[PDB]
């Protein structure tokens, strides 16, 4: 999946971003079994005051996670995943949960490319990996922590 | 909902951003009935020259709006709102309509979190808002302009 | 279509961006027939280090294309188009295929506005442009490369 994380500039230090990226990555691997290296976290920083709530300009304490997934999981699994993201980014970023927004959008795995390869169904995770070339396997292998 | 409003850096003064955000928020509120505070407007600024139309580099005048909504509303209603966003953004931004792009994506409410809580089905924001903790209500309430 | 393209700051020089804009715009028109000027390429730059893969922070060699489309095309065509963007951006940007991620999202044309007007169903692009205003037709026509 790809997790677009829209935050205010400076509100997360490189350590906070790294903690937030780990929290979302570990939450996703935890509840879906998709390997670590398959989860992208992409911070989009914008100066404070670019976020408006009900027409009201905001300071730098808003966090909007927009997760982009493949289709095929149950509404229940997706509920738990968004809740665990909320709780684990609140902790990792030292921000209160009311400041956190989370949207999941889904697409067919047939129109999703990661590491230049079409993604498999969530009922295909392990077999897809074993049938990748060894140069690709190794390169993905590096993006784990 | 969340509205990602993609624009050129320095195209909009703080008050024009303010005017655009209010124009989108009242629009959405006017047409769906969902409470003011529920709508987020998130301005993403990029240097001018980052937008290509038909391969042609553009100036600072493009406006893309990506509205992320809950599933459940009719096509006639959704068109009404997008047409209205083009018109009132054009005024609030003093920018010609021909520059305005508006896309609406939808997601099950069950996978959408705002202020750390899951959203109700559309048309049900009344009860949902009453069953929130009093602290969450109060925080939300202050986000009405 | 709108192609949100997420890259690190200064990874793509102005010519490099034009090259990536071109490969994306030409692959899309080349496979669906839809007129050149109707494709937006929007570059979202962020400082290097804001991309994490599997929790590991990245340098500046990551590319995420998020493609926003009208509904109505086949998985077959959507597949060929995604593969062609990977191939044509790896060449245009001078980056290994393993670094390009491409997601396609779909929306009913009826909730999509380009140049301030609703889009047609994919099987109607010719006689839709034939009912646009002079200025509109003229406007879009200048953004052909």
């Amino acid at each position: 999946p790809v997790y677009m994380v829209y935050v205010s500039q400076d509100r997360l230090t490189p350590s906070a971003k790294h903690a937030v990226a780990k929290a979302i990555t570990d939450a996703h691997r935890g509840l879906t079994g998709a390997q670590h290296f398959l989860a992208q976290v992409n911070f989009q920083e914008q100066p404070a005051g670019n976020v408006f709530l009900g027409g009201v300009q905001q300071g730098g304490d808003t966090i909007f996670v927009h997760g982009l997934h493949r289709e095929g999981r149950s509404a229940d699994l997706k509920g738990q995943l968004a809740q665990r993201i909320v709780d684990d980014v609140s902790v990792a970023a030292e921000i209160d949960r009311k400041h956190i927004w989370v949207y999941f959008g889904e697409m067919p795995a047939q129109q999703m490319v990661e590491y230049g390869r079409f993604l498999p169904q969530p009922g295909h995770e392990g077999e897809w990996f074993d049938n990748l070339s060894s140069d690709e396997r190794a390169f993905m292998e590096t993006n784990v922590d």
